[PDB]
């Protein structure tokens, strides 16, 4: 007895069971009990009685479009149960599951849950690439309130490889970044995108937590990022600067870590916001000051006219650099925070104050 | 007894019920009424009789081109009716309607008119997209004097979570701006253009007003500007 999905290409006599691509049963039966139920029943050889068992799974397969081999006798035949055998205490009745849901009723299987803020263009059936290899499959998606839930599957084989700590990153997007020297292309390859999918970035250890989130792209899997406007780690005040209104670079000894993320215009002084990154968080303290520049600054010095070796992003919006020192805790002591001086050596202007008549 | 459309694919009896993929019903006459009105009636399983009530809904399905599944058993039948059900009081007599108008006749479903200075390239049957997944669907499009009136429906799952104030993006045409640091892609994924549409971004609280704006880009509706030409705040000579 079968307990079927719907009986669409299903024939009451003629849809076989394959088994090694030899005919071994037949459906005989197909009835609609009410609920909404089809359920049939299936004749099999009593050479195949055996197979029949606890573990082993009966699934249709769909007459699939093949570009490389072009059969007739795939298209003619139609829908096709296929015996799957497994181990256990032998059974008499089974249930059914369409082709895309039937990787989740293997007998071993890893089933994630991992949500994500948008559908990223991931349908049901996409794969799921370890890699470059396909390792599972998506097998279904849902909408909520807060996003969308994916529900994802991985084959047995592989279910030793994902090791519990893993990254999620969508393949189903491309994304070119032009620059001068940095060119590169992310997301995806042209094979790739048309398959699509979700790519794993395997780690060393953990425990196989429920849920696990879906990153949009692969470096903001590598930086840990899932929202999209990252931690202010430290604010700033300033009254006039060209700087930034967002994404210059933190500079430190004329050096490229950390990025400005939030600016907001007043009519005395800006309000800034600035991320570091979390291992980079220790080269900076209480006595830490900040200054800023914009622009190529050609110094004019005897012969020389050096350009600024810069970052394109201080071509176009001027970077902020910071160093620590030793007099910098009285600067902090006045005011709620620090401020952003407009010049290096506005910002060294620290030690005890006279006054010049 | 069914009010047809028009009888283009259908046969005298040959065209038949399909309930879970199984024939339930078959089409046993097909006539042509004075005033271009064309009915038919049709014998059902006396075991589905149950099922025939006030909400169940009866509409025909075309035979679609399926590019996953090749199957010649769709392509050789045609024009077939679905049935599915409802609850309440049981009927006797059914109007069925075409492919793309059949999700206003579903017993709960939400439809907007929104209105627009241009089609955009929207057609009649396009997808209506929320966070990247279909939750409805552009039923038809009229044009008026003052620009374009869409007629858009939302699924009854997805009822719950447009929340009465939204913005709508067309999906239609892409966008690209280039620049030296600013470099963004705009309206659309190729896989998406295919399809197109309008995009719902979705807020917290409203009403459900009638009418709504189509925007022409994302930008667009987040400066909330439905205009071309912004309001001039302050004036100067020079």
């Amino acid at each position: 007895k079968l307990e079927l999905p719907s009986g669409a290409g299903l024939t009451a006599d003629s849809t076989p069971l394959m088994y090694q691509g030899l005919e071994v049963g037949q459906l005989t039966k197909l009835d609609l009990n009410p609920g909404g139920k089809v359920t049939g029943e299936m004749t099999v050889d009593p050479s195949v009685v055996t197979l029949l068992r606890e573990n082993t799974r009966i699934e249709l397969r769909n007459p699939k479009l093949s570009l490389s081999d072009a059969n007739l006798s795939a298209l003619l035949t139609g829908k096709t149960f296929e015996l799957v055998p497994g181990d256990g205490e032998p059974r008499k009745e089974f249930v059914v599951v369409p082709g895309e849901k039937a990787l989740l009723h293997e007998p071993d299987v890893l089933t994630l849950t991992l949500t994500a803020p948008e559908s990223y263009g991931i349908d049901a059936g996409q794969p799921l690439i370890l890699h470059g290899v396909q390792v599972g499959q998506v097998i279904d998606r849902k909408l909520t309130s807060k996003g969308v839930t994916f529900t994802v599957a991985i084959e047995p084989q592989h279910r030793e490889l994902v090791k519990g700590d893993s990254k999620f990153v969508v393949n189903s997007r491309v994304d070119v970044k032009v620059g001068l020297d940095g060119v590169e292309f992310l997301g995806a390859s042209a094979s790739e995108w048309i398959n699509g999918g979700i790519r794993i970035l395997p780690g060393d250890k953990g425990e196989m937590k429920a849920s696990y989130p879906l990153y949009a792209n692969l470096e903001k899997a590598l930086e840990n990022s899932l929202s999209d406007l990252p931690t202010t780690t430290v604010s700033l005040s300033a009254e006039t600067l060209p700087d930034v209104q967002a994404g210059s670079v933190v500079l430190y000894r004329k050096f490229e870590v950390g990025e400005v993320i939030t600016v907001r215009p007043r009519a005395n002084a800006f309000d800034i916001d600035l991320h570091i990154k979390p291992e980079y968080r220790n080269l900076l303290t209480s006595n830490s000051v900040f200054w800023a520049e914009g622009g190529a600054k050609v110094q004019l010095n005897g012969s020389g006219l050096t350009v600024q070796a810069s970052p394109l992003s201080r071509a176009l919006k001027g970077a902020i650099s910071f160093d620590n020192l030793s007099g910098a805790s009285a600067s902090q002591r006045k005011g709620d925070k620090r401020i952003l001086y407009a010049s290096e050596t506005a910002a060294r202007a620290v030690g005890g104050q006279i006054t010049l008549h």
